[PDB]
């Protein structure tokens, strides 16, 4: 009993664990794109002169 | 009759104990076959990753 209380709350719940992962990766990639587009923004300026 | 009585209070008689042997193995095969599916429980975890 007092193993499945420890349980309760010390190990991961692997489901939202791995959920929550895999999420991240997503945000990281979308991050790393938006803030790709987000560079050439100034360019833009670098077109007139 | 006094041996007669000590085989009533301390001998054993062999029918109940023999069911009890037989009760005893089913359920000692069926405890490690459960305890089988038991560890592999965790093993579902290694489908998502």
């Amino acid at each position: 009993n007092l193993s499945s209380a420890r349980s309760r709350i010390q190990d991961a719940d692997y489901a939202t664990e791995v959920s929550n992962m895999s999420k991240a990766q997503i945000l990281q990639q979308a991050g790393t794109s938006v803030l790709a587009q987000a560079n050439q923004v100034p360019q833009t300026v670098l077109s007139l002169l």
